[PDB]
C-alpha cells in the first residue's frame, strides 16, 4: 500500500486520445519518488506531432506520488489503493473551447507503475487556444481540492488550471475529477498543491515532453 | 477465459536476469491480439548493453496470446487460466553452451496482460555463440509441442530453437517449460507454429529490440 512507495519507483505512462476525430497515441516514462514527492517524466508522441498542444495534457498524463507529510498518512488514498490501484476518471471543460472525457487506471504492474488512459475531446474550435496551437510551453502551480465519497469508497477532486496563451492571456480548464478502487484510506477535506517544468530533450527528434512535478499535500 | 482476449490487449514485460553474474533488466512494453494471433512488442534494457544476444531472449519475454482456430479452442489453456494467470518455468539447454533458468508470472493486471519473469543463466563459454554475441538479429519459425500435465493441472511444452550463427551455422536451443495455473482446459497433443521478426527503433539510444510475432495453433 504505502511499502511501495518508498525510495524510487520507475513509472510507465500510456495515453490514448482522440480530439475531434484526430487520434493519437503517447508513451510516458521515468521515475517517481512519493518521499519528496518528485516526478520525472519523458513523454512521446508516437503518432507525430500532437493535434493538441502538450500542456493540456499535462493533468492528464499519478497523484500517487504526492507527498504526504507523516500527519496527513491517514488520508493518502492514492498509495493505499496499491498495488491493485485506482480507476481515474476526469472530465476537463476548457472555458469558451471543447472538453475532454478521460478514464484512467493506475496500478501496480508490479515493478513499474502504471497510468493507463483514454482520452477523448469533444467540441473543440479548430481555431481556438487547443487546437490552433495558442498555448504557451508553460505550467502554472494549482491548489488540487480532494474530497471523499463513502459511496464508491473513493474521491473526488476538483480545481481549474490556468494555461497561459501567447497573448498574456489565460486559457482556463475546469477539471472534476472521480477515483474509485479497482479492488477492495478515505480522506478529510484536504489539498493538493502542484508544481510543474516542461522542457525538452535537445536530441530528440520526435513530437515529445520532458515533464518535472513536485506535489506535496496540505490542509489538515 | 476466452473473453478476455476478444480483442486488442496491451501487454507489459519485466525480465530480471542474471547470466554468467551480469545483471540486467529488460522492460517490454507493446499489445497483443489473440483473434488473429499478433504480438507486436518493444523491448528496453534498463540496465545498458545486454550481455547476452536479444534472439536468446525472445522465448523468455504471452502464449495466451496464440490464435486457437473455433476447432481448437478446446485446447487453448493458457487463454482459461486468465485472468488469473499461470506460472511459466522454462529450462533451456543451448547445445554445447550454459543454460538458462526462467521463472515467469504471466496474469492480467487491470486491462494489461503482465509477465513478470526471473531468469538466471549458468555455465556459459565465454567465447560462444552467446556471451561472444555471436547470433544474428534473427528468429526462425518454431513448432512448439505441447501436452497435458494432469499432475499438475496444466501443461507441458517441448520445442527446438534454431538460433542463426554469423558463421552461417546454428545454435541450437532446446527448451522445455511446465505451465501451472495460478488460482483449467485440459489439451491434447498439439503444437504451436510461429514466426518472429526482429527490427530496431531509430529513435532509440538505450539497448533495445523491436519484436513481431504471428503464433498459430495446429494439430488436431
Amino acid at each position: 500500500g504505502e511499502e511501495l512507495f518508498t525510495g524510487v519507483v520507475p513509472i510507465l505512462i500510456e495515453l490514448d486520445g482522440d480530439v475531434n476525430g484526430h487520434k493519437f497515441f503517447v508513451r510516458g516514462e521515468g521515475e517517481g519518488d512519493a518521499t519528496i514527492g518528485k516526478l520525472s517524466l519523458k513523454f512521446i508522441a508516437t503518432t507525430g506531432k500532437l493535434p493538441v498542444p502538450w500542456p493540456t495534457l499535462v493533468t492528464t498524463l499519478v497523484q500517487a506520488f504526492s507527498r504526504y507529510p507523516d500527519h496527513m498518512k491517514r488520508h493518502d488514498f492514492f498509495k493505499s489503493a496499491m498495488p491493485e490501484g485506482y480507476v481515474q476518471e476526469r472530465t476537463i471543460y476548457f472555458k469558451d473551447d471543447g472538453t475532454y472525457k478521460t478514464r484512467a487506471e493506475v496500478k501496480f504492474c508490479g515493478d513499474h507503475l502504471v497510468n493507463r488512459i483514454e482520452l477523448k475531446g469533444i467540441d473543440f474550435k479548430e481555431d481556438g487556444n487547443i487546437l490552433g496551437h495558442k498555448l504557451e510551453y508553460n505550467f502554472n502551480s494549482h491548489k488540487v481540492y480532494i474530497t471523499a465519497d463513502k459511496q464508491n469508497n473513493g474521491i473526488k477532486a476538483n480545481f481549474t488550471i490556468r494555461h497561459n496563451v501567447e497573448d498574456g492571456s489565460v486559457q482556463l480548464a475546469d477539471h472534476y475529477q472521480q477515483n474509485t478502487p479497482i479492488g477492495d484510506d478515505l480522506p478529510d477535506d484536504h489539498y493538493l498543491s502542484t508544481q510543474t517544468i516542461l522542457s525538452k530533450d535537445l536530441n530528440e527528434k520526435r513530437d515529445h515532453m520532458v515533464l518535472l512535478e513536485y506535489v506535496t499535500a496540505a490542509g489538515i
